């Protein structure tokens, strides 16, 4: 591989991770409080679980991921068209809703092995839509669909989230979930897996994530890391550091990574639900008392968006400056 894209010896992946069979895998079809409680526990504890039967239409799932990989299947002149100037741009603030492909890394600089397609997906109009892509052509009608249907489980799951938290049902019904950015990921064939990353450890810095895939790569760090099951037909949510932040560390962020494949490409569909950059973030003052301090000062989205993006020193780098008590 290029140099460019080998990761310092550190934060490269031994190439035998275990399954995580401690990984929670919720059924959303189980009594209601059964669900909140089950989903309270995987919050607090791991940050990450898979929900199944969770009222997405498995045939859009299917059509979603279909018109993903087709889009990463087209020609060179049609995906110029999404580099500005000629190539990817990079997340950076400003972070536009209209589609582009992005190129993403760390500064021992070093690039992921990865292509992302991204946008916003909320709300819905003929402005940001016809500012998706134009190929293929049922891209448009079909992750509108999608983008409609993974929010709704999104807020579902958040409402969950305020039940188990004693917050008020709609907590996060407004500036806190109003950028919805669609990731969708492409991981080619990586000649030298041992030496490179298809995503760097991170945290989510938004709110909450819901993730498609039908592929193993994806890595939970527990220093152990262990691997998360593809289930095609579920979504793995992971917890932002957002969450983090206002649950005041009550539940975990979702430290996460993904591996490169020597044989075979691998497209997820990550819909990443947070704050708009005008927000400000602070512990949920509902939750503090003498016994709950808050453990973050309130502090700028933007600010925050911009260390977050820039600074991989730690996984937590982007809320280090606003830590008290
Ligand atoms: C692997 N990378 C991580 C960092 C960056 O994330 C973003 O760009 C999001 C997009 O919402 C963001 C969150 C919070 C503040 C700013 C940006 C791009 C991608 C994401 O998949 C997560
Ligand atoms: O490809 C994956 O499974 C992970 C994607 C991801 O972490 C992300 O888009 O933030
Ligand atoms: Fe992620
Ligand atoms: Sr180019
Ligand atoms: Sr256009």
């Amino acid at each position: 591989v290029s140099e460019s894209f080998v990761a310092p010896l550190e934060k490269r992946a031994e190439n035998d991770v275990p399954l995580g069979n401690d990984v929670p895998i919720i059924d959303l079809q189980q009594d209601h409080l059964v669900v909140v409680q089950q989903i309270t526990k995987a919050c607090q504890d791991f940050g990450l679980f898979q929900v199944i039967n969770h009222g997405l239409p498995e045939k859009l799932m299917a059509e979603t991921m279909d018109v993903c990989k087709e889009f990463f299947a087209l020609p060179a002149e049609e995906k110029e068209k999404l580099q500005p100037k000629g190539e990817p741009a990079k997340f950076e603030l400003p972070l536009e809703q209209k589609a582009k492909l992005y190129v993403e890394g760390e500064q021992e600089a070093f690039l992921y092995w990865k292509d992302t397609l991204a946008h916003g997906c909320h709300p819905l109009d003929e402005e940001l839509v016809n500012s998706w892509p134009e190929k293929p052509a049922t891209y448009r009608e079909v992750v509108a669909k999608y983008s409609v249907e993974v929010r709704k489980l999104t807020m579902r799951i958040l409402d969950y989230i305020c039940e188990g938290l004693g917050l008020k049902l709609g907590y996060f019904d407004n500036e806190l979930s109003q950028i919805q950015m669609m990731l969708t990921n492409y991981y080619p064939p990586c000649p030298d897996p041992s030496s490179t990353l298809g995503s760097g450890g991170h945290y989510d810095g938004n709110l909450i994530t819901l993730l498609q895939q039908n592929l193993p790569g994806l890595q939970q760090l527990i220093a152990k890391w262990i691997a998360v099951e593809p289930i095609p037909t579920a979504f793995v949510v992971n917890l932002g550091l957002t969450l983090k932040v206002i649950t005041n560390e009550k539940f975990e962020g979702s430290i996460h990574r993904v591996v490169t494949n020597p044989t075979r490409d691998r497209v997820s569909i990550a819909t990443l639900i947070g704050p708009d950059y005008s927000c400000t973030i602070e512990p949920a003052k509902e939750l503090l008392s003498q016994d709950n301090p808050p453990l973050y000062k309130p502090y700028s989205y933007a600010e925050f968006g911009e260390i977050y993006l820039s600074d991989k020193s730690d996984y937590d780098a982007g809320v280090k400056p606003y830590k008290i008590n």
